[PDB]
């Protein structure tokens, strides 16, 4: 892992993002990517602007140069895949910013925990290859065998944590270097707990633990804070359907193409190909989006807003608007 050069930093620093408010719930990362021929630089500049605008790095002795080094060390470890690329983790970072500051979830957390969530967003899918946990287990790939042998089925989430620790192990990219003792431990533990909680196999149990803690006025304070962090990174990771309909749609097309490529590899490998991953089933976007809204996203966002996070009401409102827009697509087909 080479040091970040001055030249790589300079190429981010020249990006000015004219006409973009990176803090707005209607910010459009696709419009931002279309706005220049250096979209990776614009993406990095968005993450940089969000982290500095929070005012958090400054307070924890993270310099502007170490912050930018961290962002470019994260960027180098994302792959050219259609969905789980740098644009996704920048999107999750921007979305968490909106939940924290537009949704007032910052009131539930310390400044350190807010800083950790914004940083965690950028590490949470490091070196994703566009294949899910199931692909590794079904194909008995080396990484799959290692996960089974060691007793952790979160194949990708554990691998993502390993590369986060590797980045933070150099002071030149350690955004937590200004911390020590209990604060530094909490930074690393909560980052790792949050990334491990993004495994969708734990979705139901993560959501039930958070709601049981939110409903309990005698909940352990440290445990409530940790579960709030976990739920906010999960919220960010499944936020595509909370965005304006055309943003929501371009994300769903990116997901679908990634799923199709996995199904192509499962096919040429003779393993089970779910319908969702099958090119030749030509399954309807509108039906997929409504299915995901009805069974996963609307109940998740409705329950966390009602339990505790009232300031995130807009997420529930937009999912409702997006579900009616998809119903109009079906109605007019
Ligand atoms: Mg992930
Ligand atoms: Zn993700």
């Amino acid at each position: 892992v080479t040091a970040i050069t001055k030249v790589e930093r300079e190429a981010v620093l020249v990006c000015e993002l004219p006409s973009f408010d990176v803090t707005d719930v209607e910010f459009d990362l696709f419009r931002a990517r279309e706005s220049t021929d250096k979209p990776l630089d614009v993406a990095a500049a968005i993450a940089y602007r969000l982290l500095l605008g929070s005012g958090l790095p400054q307070k924890f002795g993270c310099s502007d140069e170490v912050l930018l080094n961290f962002i470019l060390q994260c960027r180098k470890k994302y792959r050219n895949v259609p969905y789980h690329n740098f644009y996704h983790v920048v999107d999750v970072c921007q979305t968490i910013h909106t939940f924290l500051y537009r949704g007032n979830v910052y009131e539930k957390l310390t400044e350190l925990e807010c800083f950790v969530l914004l940083i965690t967003a950028l590490v949470h899918d490091l070196d994703h290859m566009g294949l899910n946990n199931s692909f590794y287990l079904k194909t008995e790939s080396p990484l799959g065998i290692l996960s089974s042998a060691s007793g952790n089925t979160s194949v990708l989430e554990v691998h993502h944590c390993n590369l986060a620790v590797e980045i933070l192990s150099d002071p030149e990219s350690d955004v937590f270097d200004g911390l020590e003792g209990a604060e530094r431990t909490l930074a690393f533990r909560s980052m790792i707990d949050c990334v491990l909680a993004t495994d969708m196999a734990k979705h139901g149990s993560a959501l039930e633990a958070f709601l049981a803690s939110a409903a309990d006025q005698s909940s352990d304070e440290a445990a409530f804070h940790r579960m709030t962090m976990e739920i906010i990174l999960k919220a960010g990771d499944i936020s595509n359907v909370t965005k304006p309909f055309d943003i929501s749609r371009q994300w769903a097309m990116a997901v679908t193409e990634e799923f199709y490529r996995q199904g192509d590899m499962e096919k040429e490998r003779g393993v089970e190909v779910l319908p969702m991953f099958d090119r030749s089933k030509n399954m309807e976007l509108a039906k997929g989006q409504i299915g995901f809204i009805d069974f996963v996203a609307a109940p998740f966002f409705q329950k966390i807003v009602d339990a505790c996070l009232q300031g995130m009401q807009w997420t529930v409102d937009r999912i409702k608007s997006n579900r009616a827009q998809w119903e109009r697509v079906l109605e007019t087909r």
